[PDB]
């Protein structure tokens, strides 16, 4: 009976430092969904566990030149963490490599504006260049447009791999800022969860446009072939079904709403 | 060994599966039509099998009796050995995972109402809160367990309401559902999958919508028998199907490209 070490990630609403963590110790730092569901799926599995976040801040892709792994699935697939639970997106060159729960949450990539901006679609992003756009370093999002064979969206990413200041972030937060400061200027793709979450922030000056380029959902990762894996996905089926998650949702997204 | 026919067990159900008008005049997989026919032919061909399609025996989903412990449905066929995998509308469960595999979903529902256009009702709430409108699910499948089961205030009441109502509220086919709902004159509102009351709602005569937001949020997947060796293949199958936009083009083709009401 080993304590199980979670790799998880900084990201707002699902795994944030509380307002008094520097006075406070181990998983009791951080609060979020994410956090509140961690402590749910060990109670069911029955395990006792840490949090921690994921040494270089990264959801994890897979360097074309070395074949190594980074972020929490390179934790994964290195045996640094035993499980990861964050806003981590199933997919297949993931899942090729690591074991996913069935999904706990359902997103899809969207569109971030700052209020005002002339854009509404992925479309209207395509057709024109007064506005630039990017997405997140080593995520699925990135990904998604490099592997797109969808005329929008492949033509969104030959700009993109292109755009010379870069277009892309290392953190969400930092795309979110940018879109902030950049008077309209950038506009920036991201999941539908950050987008939504943000939108009821305050200064209440950004925007969910248009509806979603895909549709998919994070799972609760493991080591390819762990034994947690089964019982982690029973536990988020029961949760699931018991109403949990939704509660959660709207814990973290609606009741801590701001923007009324 | 040498290679199977893999036995695919599905269930006609619109637009998954329904039987094409000149069915009589052809032979094997190519009387059927629909999303889950056109998904068959992709798995099979991402997987590298072949595959024979074949409706369940009793026009079931799957549940098991409480009493027997009998599984029917789809789900039994799988249990007990008479298929080799399911291809249908068959909701991701916890029971249902118990007893056998489920690929991850390969397209996203939850449980909705449907009501004739101008009965009074706006929400499962207002469902639950009144009378002289009756409502009740399919009769054996997730909708009904998942009110069976459900610890929500409005879901138990509606719950208390639906077991005991007569004559009955449940309903052996969603097609049974429908023409319950369009003959009852406003008096009777049906609670299935947002999927299927999406796809009605866009056909003639038009005189049923979708109201209200979903009561839950879940999944369709792809099943095999516990352990078996097509899973992880269907599995990986599935999720290249999603990022490649496939599952998305199959939605809109059954769905919204040929609606009857604009
Ligand atoms: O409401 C959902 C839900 C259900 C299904 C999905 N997922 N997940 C996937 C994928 F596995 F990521 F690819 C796909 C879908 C639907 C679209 C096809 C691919 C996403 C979210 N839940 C909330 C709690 C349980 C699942
Ligand atoms: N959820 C993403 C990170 C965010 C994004 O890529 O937009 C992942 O698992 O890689
Ligand atoms: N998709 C459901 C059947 C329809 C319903 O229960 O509303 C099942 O797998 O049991
Ligand atoms: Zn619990
Ligand atoms: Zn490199």
């Amino acid at each position: 009976n080993k304590t199980v070490v979670v790799t998880t990630i900084l990201e707002s609403p699902y795994v944030m430092m509380k307002k008094n963590h520097e006075m406070l110790e181990g998983n009791e730092r951080y609060e979020g969904y994410c956090v509140d569901l961690a402590a749910e799926i060990a109670k069911h599995c029955g395990f006792k566990y840490k949090l921690t976040i994921v040494g270089d801040g990264k959801y994890g892709a897979r360097d074309a030149d070395t074949k190594i792994w980074n972020g929490m699935v390179g934790e994964l697939v290195y045996g640094k963490a035993d499980i990861a639970i964050a806003p981590l997106t199933i997919t297949l060159v993931r899942e090729e490599v690591i074991d996913f729960s069935k999904p706990f949450m359902s997103l899809g990539i969207s569109i971030m504006i700052k209020k005002g901006t002339p854009i509404e679609s992925a479309e209207d992003l395509s057709k024109q260049t007064e506005i630039a756009y990017g997405t997140l370093d080593s995520g699925s999002t990135k990904e998604f447009f490099r592997r797109s064979k969808i005329a929008v969206f492949d033509k969104m990413w030959t700009y993109m791999r292109s755009a010379e200041p870069s277009v892309f972030v290392r953190t969400t937060a930092e795309g979110v800022a940018r879109v902030r400061k950049s008077k309209g200027k950038y506009a920036y793709l991201l999941e539908s969860t950050m987008n939504e979450y943000i939108e009821q922030r305050k200064p209440c000056d950004t925007m969910k446009v248009g509806g979603n380029l895909d549709s998919k959902g994070y799972g609760i990762a493991t080591p390819k072939g762990s034994s947690l894996g089964n019982a982690v996905n029973l536990a988020v089926l029961k949760l699931s079904e018991q109403g949990l998650l939704d509660k959660l949702k709207n814990k973290w997204w609606y009741d801590k709403g701001e923007c009324g």
